[PDB]
């Protein structure tokens, strides 16, 4: 609701890009002092197409609507979107930078479940829950930054219907997703493991799930890469433990990897077990 006045929005640098979204840094002076208030604003790429872009203000009324603290706090509009900079920017370019101690990160993975239980409870699925879309405030702060793929679940049912697109996070993705085309709550938890899995593996490339799965289903496979990695997961193939990484959080991991949707935890479910884990290793 609030109106940013275009002339006042002074361009900083490019925070990060999709394929049809880009977030820049502003700094949002009237005057021309100190006082100019650091603004992230997200707008659509000029190739969007009529579908992302209808798309558009759905997402700008999701964040909207979201109040949380482990979600990335919306400002306003100018359409583009003004949020909050969060100010170490993305768990993806910040942890190959700073060894974080495993406490720390089962902390992050406590918080992703607090946001993402709020943002379940208000009947929103968010479909790329990944490292990439996960922002660092301080060294003990986490934000949900993005809700590019963001959906409400329909009243009446129990999942939402995916349109297979070619920007979709495959390698996230739980096999119903892959296969059904259908995004269950317990989808995102599903990816919640796969982004757990990244935060114990540093975000490192070598080991994160495209270079992993890849490795697995091989490079010339022709249209047919989603189907082998279909396969392999209902094989039961999963990711590999990271080093360093507990047994029994690897256990929780491939338990949010369980191929039958109903047998995961929710995230509900997920939070007294990551406070509990979390205090095990702050110790
Ligand atoms: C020191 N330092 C701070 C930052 C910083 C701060 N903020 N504050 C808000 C957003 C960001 C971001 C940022 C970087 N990438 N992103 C995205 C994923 C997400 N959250 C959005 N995605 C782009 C599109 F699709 F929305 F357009 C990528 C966001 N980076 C980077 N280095």
């Amino acid at each position: 609701p609030t109106v940013f006045h275009k002339r006042y929005l002074k361009k900083i640098r490019d925070l990060g890009e999709g394929h049809f979204g880009k977030v820049s840094l502003y700094c949002y002076d009237p005057t021309n002092d100190g006082t100019g208030e650091m603004v992230a604003v997200k707008a659509l790429k000029a190739d969007a197409g009529p579908q992302h872009r209808s798309g558009w203000k759905q997402e700008i009324d999701i964040l909207r609507t979201l109040y949380h603290e482990h979600i990335i706090k919306y400002k306003g509009c100018c359409l583009q979107l003004v949020m909050e900079y969060v100010p170490l920017g993305s768990l993806r370019d910040y942890l190959p930078r700073h060894s974080i101690g495993l406490a720390q990160l089962l902390l992050f993975a406590q918080q992703i479940c607090e946001g993402m239980a709020y943002l379940h409870s208000q009947h929103y699925i968010h479909r790329d829950l990944a490292a990439r879309n996960v922002l660092l405030d301080n060294d003990r702060l986490v934000k949900i930054g993005d809700f590019g793929l963001a959906k409400a679940v329909p009243e009446g049912h129990e999942y939402y219907r995916v349109r297979e697109d070619g920007d979709s996070p495959v390698f996230w993705y739980a096999p119903e997703c892959l296969k059904e085309y259908k995004f269950y709550y317990a989808s995102d938890v599903w990816s919640f493991g796969v982004t757990l899995y990244e935060l114990l593996t540093h975000c490192d490339s070598s080991q994160s799930p495209p270079t992993k799965f890849l490795e697995l289903i091989g490079i010339a496979q022709g249209q047919m890469t989603v189907l082998r990695l279909t396969e392999l997961l209902e094989r039961g193939e999963r990711l590999p433990r990271p080093d360093k990484c507990p047994a029994e959080v690897y256990h929780l991991m491939k338990n949010c990897w369980e191929t039958e949707a109903s047998f995961r935890p929710t995230f509900e479910n997920l939070i007294p077990i990551l406070k509990t884990v979390h205090e095990k290793y702050q110790g």
